[PDB]
């Protein structure tokens, strides 16, 4: 057969599971609170068993470190504790990753085995606007030239050396540009999610994916992810387009019609093929992979085989 | 800062570890069996306490699957049991990555946990000579694009998979080519052990290494490597080469002068460039690096921290 455990949505609901996890209120509420309309039976359905199992790789990661340093006889040059457990998330612009690792962070934080989750998005790591323009790569933004992969790769792999300091740089999406002086610190979290387009990617020697402990990839078909993409821009109008001071706030006055037409037109030449050249040959890479229905809803997991 | 734990030889006798299970009558007389040479105070000292560190991520990796398992309680697509454990083992011609493996094989088998390891050599992988011709890549042998990339990446799949059954071809070293018809039944072994110039080589796509628990990568002074190719060279005109039957048969009648030029003539050609090329970038992809003297002993050993 294949190298992944394919359950759909019906088969994994099905599922007889070792225990119940049983979300708090509380939890809910603190879920609700990200809630970009987030679906909270599918969180409690899907997602929390999702965690739990990422949770079990987590757990075996730390016994394994210490087992280990236990064989060595703990020598100076090891570490005192296992360093970061480091996840990954992969997908299209408009899949919702950014919402999917969101929840992770949330419910795997509820471990004692690993209170501290922390997450981080390669967003920060793209060139700012004035060094892009420098390259002539501006219509190339999201593509992969489009990161300082050498300052990405630079961070993660401090964050994986177990330094207790790491800065990423910050992204503003209201301003399209890197902020500067904004930096994001990370002290040797239990977990750090990385979230971007360019995770699973792939170079010609060490790459960020590397350093990943277990990764995902949320998937669906083309012709969905570009509907919420262009329903996503459309609401973008009222909301962060809004605002002056967004550099796309000429788009606050398009109507439907032209908002559609002027978001179809960017999906087409700019997000729809980087998808198709750049982040979707990365889905196989990926421990687990998500699938969507146009509702949103998860049709289906695939799993690595352990 | 690095995500690996540094040890030189002095530091390494230095530690002071678990205890046992020291080499039985036996093992030593069955290691004798590959003893080109081979050194069995390292293997005692060095080989097989790596391999009770490997033997460690490999039994958590089985309980991580039965951990998995139960938690899903045991759903009819999940398999029966682990899947094979993978470990690759890299390095240039001649660096002694075929002796490390096997060593590692027998090592790693005296565990009850797992009894069954496996070596294959991507060897089995390279395009027949007549292949190569017709793709007019055989001044290229060894090189990436050398390989049928398709058929090793199907191959290891199916290892991963848990099928019970993958065939992997054969290569003959003294005839320079596949074997027509011959093939390596591989049985879903608890561990495999993957030997070759090209597992770490890295793909725009999901690659070989995707596949991997384990990597090891045979290191040692560009200048070190050359001298063992010589040698084995030299040395190659009494036994493989001697054969009437043999690719090489001409370099036999070859006097040691003769020899080192031709020797050192195919190193600075194609298998320096190889190694600069395409097999060097990857040593840092490997979760264990060896690094080994001129007397080929291990000087150094790099293990990704936990
Ligand atoms: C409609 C929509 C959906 C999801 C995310 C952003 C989004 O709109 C952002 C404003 S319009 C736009 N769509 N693609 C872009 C450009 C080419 N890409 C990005 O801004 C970008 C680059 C790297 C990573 C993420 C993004 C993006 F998600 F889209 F914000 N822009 C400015
Ligand atoms: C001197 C020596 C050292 C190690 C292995 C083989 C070996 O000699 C084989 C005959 S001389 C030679 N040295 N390199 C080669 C060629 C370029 N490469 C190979 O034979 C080859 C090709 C693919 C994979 C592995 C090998 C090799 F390891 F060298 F056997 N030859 C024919």
């Amino acid at each position: 057969p294949s190298p992944y455990v394919e359950f759909d949505r019906r088969q994994w609901r099905a599922l007889r599971m070792s225990t119940p996890l049983a979300l708090t209120e509380e939890e809910l509420v603190g879920l609700r609170g990200l809630g970009e309309q987030i679906d909270l039976l599918e969180v409690e359905e899907v997602y929390l068993p999702l965690a739990r199992l990422i949770h079990l790789q987590v757990a075996a990661r730390q016994r394994l470190f210490a087992a280990t340093a236990e064989f060595l006889g703990e020598p100076q040059q090891n570490p005192d504790r296992p360093v970061p457990f480091i996840i990954g998330v992969a997908g299209s612009v408009a899949v919702g990753k950014s919402t999917t690792a969101r929840v992770l962070q949330a419910l795997l934080a509820r471990w004692d085995h690993h209170p501290r989750v922390d997450l981080v998005t390669t967003d920060g790591f793209l060139y700012p606007n004035a060094e892009l323009q420098r390259r002539n790569l501006m219509h190339r933004k999201g593509f992969p030239e489009s990161y300082n992969r050498r300052a990405l790769m630079r961070f993660v792999t401090s964050v994986k050396s177990g330094s207790d300091y790491a800065c990423a740089p910050v992204y503003s999406h209201l301003h399209y540009d890197i902020i500067p002086g904004a930096e994001q610190v990370v002290r040797h979290p239990d977990i750090l999610i990385l979230e971007g387009l360019n995770v699973l990617q792939t170079g010609p020697t060490l790459m960020v994916s590397d350093l990943f402990d277990f990764s995902l990839y949320v998937d669906a078909r083309i012709e969905d992810i570009e509907q919420w993409y262009v329903s996503r821009f459309l609401a973008m109008r009222t909301t962060a387009f809004a605002d002056p001071e967004s550099h796309f706030h000429h788009y606050a006055a398009f109507s439907d019609s032209q908002a559609v037409v002027a978001a179809r037109e960017i999906w087409r030449t700019i997000n729809r093929p980087n998808l198709v050249e750049n982040i979707l040959p990365t889905r196989p890479r990926a421990t687990l992979v998500l699938r969507k229905d146009a509702d949103h809803s998860i049709n289906r997991l695939r799993l690595r085989k352990l």
